[PDB]
């Protein structure tokens, strides 16, 4: 019995003041229990926002390196993360991988060492538009849950982000059976690859295009364990997606 | 030109460590000719700059070229300017060399930056390669070209000569071989932006500084002060403060 997982990604937007808004708009919101929400702060409001929220509502880090301290300026580790109450990371975002060129070699060390380090892991995946065009989005998408699995000793602290990286800013929309479609095909890879214990207890959540009017139809798919939002994250509309299983 | 202290203290430290070390900091005596700047981890730009004095100026680690933006992961010069912090070390070494981060961006980087409002120390260096094939002046007058060509205002700007060739590869910087990169640097300012430009911008050296070694290389003509790195995180960094008394 997957319990449904709600992260908003607020990438690089905000303020103290905006975000103490935000803050406020989801302390006030009534959170099904039966729901598990995350919300991720730019880096340098992580401690902020982790004061002002209402411990209903986890915090993750937006990125995190690969070591616990180091000659790695402009970097964190997740032990600063802990050490700022936040008990997620996100981790291979499609932003990291494709605009600032995050290796999956990278990407799966980042894996392994926030969970040796007691967080949870959001861990992206997905395929471009050219990928999808060229017909290997499996191929894609597999090679890179496989290079997150071999870095791997513990599943009960992973969710799977699958972003539509071609449905994202290139004109195309990705329906909900689409959606459904890799969704299915990235749980029978961990079933055949892993376990079937951690195939029918993993979250795999869809972090394509989400609003207030599309989260009810993308949460009914049976594959479809939650949403990994972006741009809505930062609105009201964001507690219509918290409720998509209501 | 004054004299300017940063310390970046990395990847580095937990609330408690650097409590700790802030209150060291707190009861150092800052001479009044010298700038002090520290740059903590990015998770602790706010905690740091509530507990710092106001002495000691803060610096982000690192920064992107845009105000608000679709970035995971990434910090803008607002939210910098919103923790308190007046600083922003830019082209760092790790991040050329581990991180892959281009001329190009950093320039740009340079220039949103001070258009926001920070301060930016700016950092160059040539790798060990580079010193052994002779093309120190060609990559360092490079890489202070293209923050040039992204910049018009140099008043809020420190350059940080970074001799990455000595950074874990068994060889060492004396004095002399840092001043005289310091002097070809003054002079690539002076030939390929002005006179007023090469007299008054800060060149800090950004190698390895101790107590043992700090008056010394302070007292070349054009070193104007120092990037610290692990230094930065010890009381050593309250002697080094006082460099050029």
């Amino acid at each position: 019995s997957r319990k449904f997982f709600v992260g908003g990604n607020w990438k690089m937007n905000g303020r103290k003041q905006s975000l103490g808004e935000l803050i406020g708009t989801l302390n006030a919101a009534k959170v099904p229990a039966d729901t598990e929400v995350v919300c991720a702060p730019p880096t340098a409001y992580i401690d902020f926002a982790r004061q002002k929220l209402d411990p209903k509502i986890a915090v993750a880090a937006q990125n995190c390196y690969k070591v616990t301290n180091g000659a790695f300026t402009g970097e964190i580790s997740p032990g600063m993360i802990k050490d700022c109450g936040a008990t997620w990371v996100v981790l291979g975002h499609s932003e990291r991988r494709h605009v600032f060129g995050e290796s999956d070699e990278l990407i799966g060390q980042k894996v392994a060492h926030a969970l040796a380090e007691g967080l949870g892991v959001i861990a992206c995946i997905g395929e471009k538009l050219d990928e999808r065009e060229a017909g290997i989005t499996e191929k894609v998408v597999f090679e890179q849950t496989k290079v997150i699995a071999d870095n791997m000793k513990d599943w009960s602290k992973v969710v799977l982000a699958y972003e539509p990286v071609w449905a994202i800013g290139t004109g195309k929309t990705a329906t909900p059976q689409q959606a459904q479609e890799v969704h299915e095909k990235l749980r029978g890879w961990l079933k055949s690859n892993v376990s079937d214990a951690v195939a029918q207890s993993t979250r795999i959540i869809y972090g394509g295009s989400v609003t207030g009017a599309t989260c009810k139809e993308l949460a009914s798919q049976p594959d479809v364990d939650g949403f990994l939002v972006g741009g809505a994250s930062l609105k009201p509309e964001f507690v219509d997606i918290i409720n998509a299983k209501q």
